């Protein structure tokens, strides 16, 4: 469960775990280059869960790494997707090809416990 | 819970978090250099799970990356890996050795809320 | 829920998914180059449960890339952090920066059933 907006995130089939994101324009990505990636999408997310965005298969064989996309509960500001190209020759991302995909998740990062001393 | 085939997963402790996957045949990879490693591995998962093939700290300090396993509930193939070694100098990967991990994670995807307009 | 000791791990506000870990002492890390910082945190987790170390935004746009964080509910040791530079310039860390954040989820990776041989 989220809500979102933007008219970069394409609707989803169910038997997928993310939602597909599209490039905004046309963008070259030399070898060892980053470039950021800016999205109008938004998301707001129950308590406790967080959206992650990350690679599709087809742009990971390629060589496009993203890195960095925890998009907290707190985030409320459009998402923008950091990209490098770790691959062996320059990436070209034509407008409106998919290139990321956002998979919603709940993390259990709350509520401490003491520490048993017993374990182990 | 997940159904899975293959002879490169193994049986996993409980207290390990992921199934280690092994190499099918002795593989080089050079500074720099992306491999595609295969595996006969095949998994069924339940309806809003995923499987996530990600590294394991011993291959990941010699400079081994995972990138783009995210694999959907939909995906019946088998199991692929893509490899890069971003580390200073070659890595090589022995017939039957341990490579990756593979955790099955639940996401929640799915169920579109009306955006609030009066966060934050 | 987790239980957790050390001076390197930061208190978290409810609507972060994950808590910072803070740098032991000023490191360069040249790019192309990995190294391993070392923490002095501890964390205990529930059953089906394990920590993820991964990136935060600001550091990533850096080029800072985190690998192998995925620290298991058997783990008992000192959370150690492999991080390598692919970004364009050094990158500095200053002791107590805020250089990575821990997330704890729950897998399912448990529970083997036998393959359905009628999907799809």
């Amino acid at each position: 469960m989220l809500a979102y907006q933007g008219t970069q995130i394409k609707e989803k089939r169910d038997e997928d775990a993310g939602f597909d994101l599209c490039v905004p324009y046309d963008i070259m990505i030399p070898v060892s280059d980053t470039k950021i990636i800016p999205t109008d999408v938004k998301i707001q997310v129950p308590p406790n869960s967080f959206g992650w965005v990350t690679g599709k298969s087809s742009m990971a064989k390629q060589g496009l790494l993203i890195n960095g996309g925890i998009i907290d509960e707190g985030y409320t500001g459009e998402i923008q997707v950091i990209c490098t190209n770790i691959g062996k020759s320059n990436i070209k991302l034509i407008e409106g090809q998919k290139f990321a995909q956002l998979i919603i998740l709940q993390h259990h990062s709350n509520s401490r416990q003491p520490w048993d001393e017993n374990k182990i």
